[PDB]
């Protein structure tokens, strides 16, 4: 009782993209904003390319992003191969929304912030629908289309279910983590739930660090010594225990991806009752524009 995934992977000529300027470095490879004319089309596509043995890495993440279609979750386009490989995607020129967060907080409003809840939780569960779990959600992997929409992105570290992972070691995100995939290793679209609450944190508190000034090996202990993170400024005692409920170490008495959107999107009917802000070229095609069935 599997589907087959007759998801199509695009291969794009090196020819059909220019690439523009570096838009973020790390060790693999840098992720570079550039536009992709697919030939005899007349439309220019704003996209950003991402380019050792660790090609079975990012061709896994390249499958997993050429398999999800949702306007919350960022579609892979194609990708390249020349002397290196390259992953095409749609291009997100507001960022990540942890730096989005950041060099705006004294501009966004709680209407952005509960939406911004709203349209994660609505990605998350589209991702739960195909029975994939990310295993990384965090507010450094949300991109910014406009800051009206926003989308997740990076599925390095994904990995689809079958019809509960049990991975064995990696560089893995410590304080986003669910308790048991600290000490169990264990993940469940459940396990992205408690990941979800620690991005809300990361967005009511404008981008701190969870557990900022603590060794991530202490970790472990305190969670279960009953600590969590603390109730941001900002939060009503009605948000904040939403982002409580998502950190119970029963992992089912948690709350679901699809009741997220409902608690969140009640909230955005009036922001300013949950959340307490002081003062409250010529061809260019958006990638979500450009189908090719
Ligand atoms: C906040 C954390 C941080 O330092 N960075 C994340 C955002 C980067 O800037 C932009 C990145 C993208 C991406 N990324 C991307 C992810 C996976 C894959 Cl497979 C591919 Cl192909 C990607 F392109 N995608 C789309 N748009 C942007 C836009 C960015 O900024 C304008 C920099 C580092």
């Amino acid at each position: 009782g599997e589907a087959p995934n007759q998801a199509l992977l695009r291969i794009l000529k090196e020819t059909e993209f220019k690439k523009i300027k570096v838009l973020g470095s790390g060790a693999f490879g840098t992720v570079y904003k550039g536009l992709w004319i697919p030939e005899g089309e007349k439309v220019k596509i704003p996209v950003a390319i991402k380019e050792p043995k660790a090609n079975k890495e990012i061709l896994d993440e390249a499958y997993v992003m050429a398999s999800v279609d949702n306007p919350h979750v960022c579609r892979l386009l194609g990708i390249c191969l020349t002397s290196t490989v390259q992953l095409i995607t749609q291009l997100m020129p507001f960022g990540c929304l942890l730096d989005y967060v950041r060099e705006h907080k004294d501009n966004i409003g709680s209407q952005y912030l509960l939406n911004w809840c709203v349209q994660i939780a609505k990605g998350m569960n589209y991702l739960e629908d195909r029975r994939l779990v990310h295993r990384d959600l965090a507010a450094r992997n949300v991109l910014v289309k406009t800051p009206q929409h926003v989308k997740i992105t990076d599925f390095g570290l994904a990995k689809l279910l079958g019809a509960e992972y049990h991975a064995e070691g990696g560089k893995v995100p410590i304080k986003w983590m669910a308790l048991e995939s600290i000490l169990h290793r264990i993940y469940t679209h459940q396990s992205d739930v408690w990941s979800y609450g620690v991005t809300v944190w990361e967005l009511m508190t404008f981008g701190s660090k969870p557990y900022d000034g603590i060794p991530a090996s202490e970790i472990s202990s305190i969670l279960e010594k009953g600590e969590r993170l603390p109730q941001p400024p900002i939060c009503t005692i009605d948000v904040y225990m939403i982002m409580v409920k998502c950190w119970m170490i029963d992992a089912d008495s948690r709350p679901k991806f699809r009741e997220l959107i409902i608690e969140f999107s009640k909230m955005a009917r009036d922001p300013q009752r949950y959340l307490v802000i002081q003062g409250d070229m010529d061809d260019v095609v958006d990638a979500d524009e450009y189908l090719i069935p």
